[PDB]
């Protein structure tokens, strides 16, 4: 009614309510953004966004016990992954068949037209590191000339290497960092 609750170990992807460009106002505006539309929606859980910073590889953002078998859910507690480091292993991010991600106001991404483009911004190899020459400056700058690196989500990866332009408006999504 008032908060979301779960009776079973699991992590929530889940996307911002808005596509945002390279220009977030770095890491900690891109991260408060998360807390803020969790908290907003009921969500009890510690959300950080699912990129890549100057001082943080993207794979180390979830805490190291929750790593291995606690799954990765959406907004509607529906499997996207067996575990965080099934995301990571070099199968791209490779998502659950048929699979959906919902912004914290409940909307699906994929299939509503409020994010034209069904890229996500990551900024990291395939293996959850840092690409400091592929972040938009840490996230800082939305300027034509500095790229990031996204991926197509109707490709059902979330980590393929594409170096997209920090103008464009892409999905950002926010990860739970520990569970309930
Ligand atoms: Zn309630
Ligand atoms: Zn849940």
């Amino acid at each position: 009614a008032h908060t979301h609750q779960d009776f079973q170990p699991v992590l929530h992807l889940v996307a911002l309510n808005t596509p945002l460009s390279g220009g977030m106002r770095g890491i900690r505006g891109a991260d408060f953004q998360c807390f803020q539309q969790a908290r907003a929606v009921g969500l009890s859980g510690t959300f950080r966004a699912f990129l890549s910073s100057r001082l943080q590889d993207l794979y180390s953002i979830v805490r190291r016990a929750d790593r291995g078998s606690v799954p990765i859910v959406n907004l509607k507690d529906e499997v996207l992954s067996p575990s965080w480091d099934s995301l990571f292993s070099g199968s791209q991010g490779q998502l659950q068949p048929g699979a959906r991600i919902f912004s914290f106001d409940g909307r699906d991404v994929l299939r509503h037209p409020a994010w034209p483009q069904k890229s996500v911004w990551h900024g990291s190899d395939p293996s959850g590191r840092r690409l400091m020459e592929s972040y938009c400056e840490t996230w800082r700058t939305e300027t034509t000339g500095a790229t990031g690196q996204a991926s197509s989500l109707l490709s059902g990866r979330l980590l393929e290497q594409k170096a997209a332009s920090c103008h464009n408006s892409y999905i950002v999504l926010c990860i739970e960092n520990s569970f309930m």
